[PDB]
């Protein structure tokens, strides 16, 4: 259904779109910066050299480290508001897009990409929590899948705009880049400025209210009543205010007992749910998803040419975008634990045979075809499950007293594990893919058993509840 | 050097960064011109048309950013004064970082645009913070600290550029020294370290907000606490009542929906608003920013490179030394007196030079007269108009529009900088007699405007203005 809840969640999905677009737009056009910026002007080949590898590694380290920092600071910025965080995100990305688009050196664009990763880190926490507190509880997951839905649409859009370009600068060539190339790569960088302005317009014109949970939590009880009546489309909103009123009584009880996130870590009951979130969020990167997102080109560069890789990237990202839709219906109909475990199964289906085949014959044609299609398996499984479900889960698994802080910590762990996985995986897939893919298979099975034994279902809960800490296991202790 | 002094110095670190970011670009610009190679397609590597165009753009970006920063600081300060200082510090930390690593005209232009945004934030936030963290009897004396450290920042900026050689020759082609390629980025970055120092100072010792704002927003007991902290005495009910009346006038004004534009329709408020705008913008018609912005362009014609070095150093040092006497005089004499004497001084500086250029444009003594007249103008501005304006704008408004109108006037100052400096940069190139006679006419006009319209504001309680009286503020619609 397209309700008021849906309009507001969509308002936040613009920040989600900027998330995805900034994740992938660098990789879309990086050959053209390598040529234009003359990173390899001393070697025979202009797209591949020592200098390019070094600096292009840093241009990803920027995104990931800035996302670590941005998720860390999202915990203290959301303290001062959710809708505020969306306006900060939009106003921030507007300027960072401008700067990225006007840089003429590796340092300025490294700075701009680190700022862009900080924006990513803000979005990761801000948008899913906003959707968590701005939605009908029955539809928390359906609309939380919209977060990842629009992230994926951002990636797909970034890939689609690059095809308006010339689809390659000759590497062996000494030919300067086309004027339209030199322009459209900067224009692609700047497009998110327009998108940011659109988000700001939508926030300031139509969707002015903040989340009912927050307003009730900060004393403005009648503004809570108003915006909750507006997301629920009725004057009768007793039960959601009961959810919010009890969760907020819990927040202030905990703050009376001085239960900061660190103090809760000295409490076992809270520490268990916290570390469960940390591990579920850090394991999302052990799929190698950003090994494929960052090095979508570098992986298949051994056995494929430019045209097929263009088409591959397009259909890969489009399949990614189209497989998030089913998750909208699955996350709610089945449950989150269910879809998560099915995702593990899909990723194992993908990785184990590539490991086996590479162990048989790395240089096999069957191995190359199998690599292509196993990649698509990983994508179809990731897009319909873990992707959406993690950001849905993290803002439903935590008690109200540490709901916001714990979510930011888990998102920080997500980006830190991205650092852990992506950068060594591109060393190992170069050396021995069998080691890599057997590790990812074992991680699929390990994560499966972890989720099966420890991870509990979270569908349908009111705001500020956890299946890990009952009500009495948290008020009296906190 | 009371507690109020500690708090105002905490705010004056931002004033230091203000001045530094203002003159640091101009101090080392030759070096960037050589690195970025804006004029390499000619025989002369420092002087060409493209340099003129892009340098004018860099200065205009700073000015436009200051306009935007003051206008936005009006809306920012309602969320906090010390908050404005924090946002400014973080902002300039990262802007100094970016300014330091720029390698193109566009990135450094964008960097200076943001630097000007922070400039405009400071221009409004810092004088207000000092206005509300000090004794009502010492608002002016501590308000000079703002401009005192501003001038100190310009002095530091010019001083550090001397550690360089100033050997990016116009006739040479020799590549810049490694230390030279390093030091101007280090100078752009130094305000990052200074921003860190300021953030530290604010967050550790000077945690409390201003009493006026705290009472404006409900924290009455914390208003009392920080009031007793700055005043070093607990029974300070009189400042609390000044705040109570100003804040009650604020709440009653918002009750009738008094925004700045709503006050513009009531003549009572519109009068003091346009007085503020005019007094604030008239500070720029002294030609002070024509000299600060185009310091080298004025004396490159009759002065050599080393001679420009010493002249800039000593006039900037004089600016800084002569901002000190205002600290005592603003409180001993008042603002109107010191303003009128400043107009006198500026006329003494310009009018002899104006007539002298018509006497003999190419006179050996006209150059000497211009040097002495420059120092007369510098001394005149630094001790009076410079310090006094930002003191005046945060005492002359009723509290219903105190912050909003203060921000509007501080904005107008920067708009007038644009209206003056660039037409001045073009006119002084043609006929200094006309420009100096116009600046002298402006001295006379400013003198009479201040003389007839501008009232004394010393000793007024916070939220008090000599233009609108307490019962007049009540005048029901
Ligand atoms: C977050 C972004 C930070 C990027 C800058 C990190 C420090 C890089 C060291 O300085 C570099 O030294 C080179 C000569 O040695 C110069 O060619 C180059 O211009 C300069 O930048
Ligand atoms: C206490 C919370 C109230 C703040 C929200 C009020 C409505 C939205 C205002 O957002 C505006 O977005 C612009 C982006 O261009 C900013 O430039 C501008 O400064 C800011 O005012
Ligand atoms: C409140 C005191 C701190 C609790 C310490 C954490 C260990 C107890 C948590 O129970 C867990 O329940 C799961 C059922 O879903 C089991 O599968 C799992 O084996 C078990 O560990
Ligand atoms: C879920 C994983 C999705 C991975 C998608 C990452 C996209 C980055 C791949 O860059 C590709 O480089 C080519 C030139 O080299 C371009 O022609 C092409 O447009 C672009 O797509
Ligand atoms: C985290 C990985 C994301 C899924 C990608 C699946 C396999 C990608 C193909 O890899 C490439 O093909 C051969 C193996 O198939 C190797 O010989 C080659 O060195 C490797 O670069
Ligand atoms: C109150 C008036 C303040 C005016 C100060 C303006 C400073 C900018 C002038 O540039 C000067 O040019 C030289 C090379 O061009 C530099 O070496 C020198 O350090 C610098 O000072
Ligand atoms: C890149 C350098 C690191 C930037 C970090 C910015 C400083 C954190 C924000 O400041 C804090 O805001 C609170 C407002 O309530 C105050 O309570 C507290 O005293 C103050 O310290
Ligand atoms: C904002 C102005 C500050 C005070 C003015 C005095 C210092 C500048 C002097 O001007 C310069 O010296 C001669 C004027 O006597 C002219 O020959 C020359 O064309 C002119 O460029
Ligand atoms: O969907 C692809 C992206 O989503 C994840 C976060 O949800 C990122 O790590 C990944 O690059
Ligand atoms: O030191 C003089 C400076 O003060 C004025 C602001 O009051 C600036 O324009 C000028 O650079």
């Amino acid at each position: 259904f397209f309700s008021t809840s849906f309009k507001y969640v969509l308002s936040a999905c613009i920040a989600s779109f900027i998330f995805g677009y900034q994740v992938s737009v660098l990789n879309t056009i990086k050959n053209f910066i390598v040529v234009e910026f003359e990173w390899c002007k001393g070697e025979k080949d202009r797209l591949n050299c020592s200098n390019n590898t070094i600096q292009s590694s840093f241009l990803l380290a920027s995104v990931f480290i800035g996302a670590v920092l941005g998720c860390g600071f999202s915990g203290y910025l959301v303290q001062f508001g959710r809708r505020l965080s969306l306006l900060i995100i939009y106003n921030f990305f507007f300027l960072v897009s401008i700067l990225t688009s006007i840089t003429h050196h590796f340092h300025t664009i490294l700075f701009a990409r680190l700022l862009s990763g900080f924006g990513i880190g803000l979005v990761t926490v801000s948008v899913p929590m906003y959707i968590s507190e701005m939605t009908h509880k029955d539809k928390k997951g359906a609309y939380g899948v919209m977060h990842q839905l629009f992230i994926t649409f951002g990636i797909f859009v970034a890939v689609m705009l690059g095809l308006a370009m010339g689809e390659g600068p000759k590497a062996d060539s000494t030919e300067p880049l086309t004027s339209f190339a030199k322009l459209w790569w900067r224009l692609m960088f700047l497009f998110p400025s327009v998108i940011s302005l659109i988000g700001i317009l939508a926030l300031v014109v139509f969707f002015k209210e903040e989340t009912p949970y927050f307003l009730f939590e900060k004393g403005r009880i009648e503004e809570s009543k108003n915006i909750l009546k507006k997301i629920y489309e009725t004057d009768n909103v007793d039960e959601p205010l009961n959810a919010i009123k009890e969760a907020v009584e819990q927040n202030e009880s905990a703050k009376k007992n001085s239960l900061s996130l660190l103090s809760a870590l000295k409490i076992p009951s809270y520490r268990y749910v916290i570390i469960l979130g940390c591990l579920l969020s850090g394991l999302q990167q052990f799929t190698g998803i950003n090994v494929l997102v960052s090095n979508s080109n570098e992986l298949y560069k051994e056995f494929l040419d430019s045209h097929l890789i263009t088409i591959l990237s397009v259909v890969m990202t489009a399949v990614n975008f189209l497989m998030t839709f089913p998750a909208i219906y699955i996350v709610e109909k089945l449950g989150r634990k269910t879809l998560l475990l099915w995702g593990c199964v899909g990723v194992l289906v993908a990785y184990l045979p590539t490991a086996i085949a590479n162990e048989i014959n790395r240089n096999s044609n069957f191995v190359k075809i199998l690599s292509i299609v196993a990649t698509f398996v990983m994508i179809i499984s990731f897009a319909v499950s873990y992707g959406p479900v993690l950001w849905i889960y993290l803002h439903e698994m935590f008690p109200s007293e540490i709901k916001d802080s714990a979510a930011s910590l888990a998102s920080l762990v997500n980006w830190v594990c991205a650092i852990i996985v992506v950068f060594p995986s591109d060393i190992i897939i170069k050396k021995s893919p069998s080691i890599l893919f057997i590790v990812f298979s074992v991680m699929s099975i390990l994560t499966f058993f972890f989720i099966f034994f420890f991870i509990k279902e979270t569908k349908g809960g009111e705001i500020g509840t956890s299946p890990y800490i009952t009500m009495e296991e948290r008020q009296k202790h906190m």
